[PDB]
């Protein structure tokens, strides 16, 4: 059982609020592969070094036809995410068009973490693959 656990400094991203949080297929999908419906949005975290999902066992969703708009399907990784003493099931997800640095990972929940943990920019996660 190989681990790896990484830290990370809450920030934020573009979060248009993206097809792929957004639309029933991936509700669904996500729903099937990790047995969630995640939070619309995505807690994004900078880390210390580089991150390559290709580096992993990652789920990559199929590309789906809605309404007449063809939507590229996303590179997901699952993990737990490690606040304080509780530690939620989440996921790295990485669509395919993305301006951030490779440095940025981006996490999906159930909920919105910011909320539901009130972080703040700035603030630090550990979040942990156990994968490699
Ligand atoms: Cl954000
Ligand atoms: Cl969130
Ligand atoms: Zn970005």
């Amino acid at each position: 059982v190989k681990l790896m656990i990484i830290e990370g400094e809450v920030v934020s991203g573009l979060g248009e609020g993206r097809y792929f949080l957004s639309l029933p297929p991936y509700k669904e999908i996500f729903k099937k592969i990790l047995g969630f419906e995640p939070y619309e949005g995505t807690l994004n975290l900078k880390l210390d070094r580089e991150f390559d999902i290709n580096k992993f066992k990652y789920i990559e969703t199929e590309d789906f036809e809605f309404n007449g708009k063809r939507f590229f399907g996303v590179k997901v990784l699952p993990i737990k995410i490690l606040i304080g003493n509780k530690k939620i099931d989440g996921a790295i997800v990485v669509p395919k068009k993305t301006y951030h640095s490779s440095e940025i990972i981006e996490i999906i929940a159930p909920m919105k973490l910011r909320e539901q943990f009130n972080l703040k920019d700035g603030d630090v996660i550990k979040i942990l693959i156990k994968g490699d």
